[PDB]
């Protein structure tokens, strides 16, 4: 793969790529579609609009939007102007977004109607610098300071040239959270999504122009931003976008061609989603779908889920691992070479090392910490030198995963180095769930650990010591957490116990709970 030139604007790169196919559908969702020509026009008009309200090169804007055709216009429009969109999870709290408005110093926000109320709460409580709120598909009346996205884009002529950025200039941010602390701003450059789109989307998955891509993983996840924006725009594929939660029924409606008159040929999602689908009584039969490739990431794929999907569909599930910091997948099975129970082989372009307790070599078959060297790595966590030094170790990026290398050069997941759980293929801190539980007045102490469900997928499980002399049931505890935590973070079971295993010092020995001591 030839490196991008040193003067490079990633949005201009994607637009120029598709000037050969102006009338092909680029994006379609439940209510709208954009051809590549329509997309380029709206992208450049948004770039002009953001400049006209005074947002400058290198300044951030926050992009808080459900998946839909305005999302790539927002993302590429900022990037075309050399403005840095900070693309964020749409399931967070107002406090989370208040922190991100302050930390990013966002100068504008591009927000979906359905998310405008949470964003208003974040604006009201923070010391932000937002100059304008641009609301895609408002669901309630707007006030001064807020403008409808279509009217904002419609009111400006398209910007005539892109910002003259360098390949290694910041292009956008994603946020990534650890087991404690605030989300970290992962800064990615204009070159980074060129590399993941060429090395993984083109050269590993062999995506092509006549594909119809559809990702259950939203565009704000690094995985979904490549699956359903940077990868298909790189080869001129059409992409289907869906605002709503990806249940088996919502995904099957789209597999069957129920939206936009298109049937997806490439599907991406998490092992939890694949399991939920394979369990659905109305799982489509193979002659009803046009899928030719099924990608998974977000948690290790249990072998039985891959084997059952292959038995049913005649397609393997291609499991790979990436990270927010590496932008997309660096270690993966191949479409024609899948070894279930492993995450396959290094993606060409990336070097993988396993390091032991002193940074040394590990023998094959021994677990080590996984480090990655490749050209799509983020530069830093913005404003956090300490955590940047920990993760970005002279050219190598620490993932926080442990892995074992097999005799055929494949790699098998061996756990985390930092207490995080991957549940429904999304990071969940057990300490967050425990902080929620202990705020219930009937709870004395709580410890949360991951336990495999019946399909082999990790779910949180909570061990709770009730306060003597309050009554407290499992039902009350479920009600309490309902609106306090996202549904993916719900413990799959709660076990009431009289005490928890502790060191001599009073530290909870979480490992003893995982070993089944209670």
């Amino acid at each position: 793969v030839t490196p991008p030139p040193e003067k490079f604007n990633f949005a201009e790169h994607l637009l120029q790529t598709n000037r050969v196919r102006p009338d092909k559908t680029a994006f379609v969702d439940d209510i709208s579609s954009l051809s590549f020509a329509q997309l380029e026009a709206q992208t450049r008009q948004l770039a002009a609009a953001l400049r006209a309200i005074g947002v400058k090169r290198e300044e951030r804007v926050l992009l808080l939007m459900l998946d839909g055709t305005d999302w790539p216009v927002a993302f590429l429009g900022a990037i075309y102007a050399g403005i840095v969109p900070v693309a964020v999870n749409t399931l967070l709290t107002a406090d989370d977004y208040a922190y991100m408005l302050e930390h990013s110093r966002a100068q504008a926000v591009l927000v979906s109607g359905a998310l405008h109320p949470v964003l208003k709460a974040a604006l009201t409580k923070s010391d932000h610098e937002v100059q304008r709120v641009i609301v895609s598909r408002p669901a309630a009346p707007l006030e001064p300071g807020e403008v409808d996205f279509a009217e904002f884009v419609g009111a400006h002529a398209p910007l005539e040239k892109p910002a003259a950025t360098q390949a290694d200039d910041p292009a956008f941010w994603l946020y990534s959270s650890g087991s404690t602390g605030r989300p970290k701003g992962v800064v990615h450059t204009h070159a980074n999504p060129y590399w993941t789109s060429e090395l993984y989307g083109r050269n590993t998955l062999h995506l092509r122009e006549d594909d119809v891509c559809f990702s259950a993983a939203k565009l704000f996840f690094a995985y979904g931003l490549g699956n359903a924006l940077t990868f298909p725009m790189t080869v001129g594929a059409t992409t289907l976008l869906m605002g709503e939660r990806p249940t088996p029924d919502a995904v099957f409606k789209r597999w069957l061609g129920g939206v936009g008159g298109v049937k997806p040929t490439v599907f991406y999602g998490a092992p939890t989603g694949y399991a939920g689908m394979l369990a659905a009584p109305n799982l489509p039969s193979r002659d009803q779908v046009a899928l030719r490739l099924a990608s998974s990431a977000g948690e290790a794929l249990p072998a039985e889920i891959g084997q059952r999907f292959q038995r049913h569909f005649g397609l393997d599930i291609v499991d790979g691992i990436g990270s927010t910091e590496m932008l997309h997948i660096f270690l993966s099975n191949l479409p024609d070479r899948v070894r279930y129970g492993t995450t396959g082989w290094p993606v060409p372009g990336y070097q993988i090392e396993l390091r032991g307790d002193g940074g040394g070599p590990v023998a094959d078959g021994e677990p080590g910490d996984l480090y990655i060297h490749g050209p799509s790595s983020a530069t830093m966590y913005w404003g956090n030198r300490a955590k940047s030094r920990d993760t970005f170790q002279g050219g190598w990026t620490k993932s926080g995963d442990k892995y074992v290398r097999n005799d055929d050069g494949s790699y098998t997941y061996a756990g985390r180095t930092d207490d995080m759980l991957k549940v429904s293929g999304i990071y969940v801190s057990p300490f967050e769930i425990e902080a929620t539980l202990v705020q219930h007045p009937g709870v004395l102490e709580a410890a949360v650990v991951g336990v495999a469900d019946e399909h082999g997928l990790t779910k949180p499980k909570a061990y709770v010591v009730p306060r003597p002399g309050q009554t407290l049931s499992e039902t009350e505890l479920k009600t309490f957490i309902k609106d306090r935590l996202a549904p993916y973070k719900y413990p799959r079971s709660t076990v009431f116990v009289a005490e928890l295993p502790k060191t001599a010092t009073g530290k909870i020995q979480r490992f003893k709970l995982r070993e089944g001591v209670l």
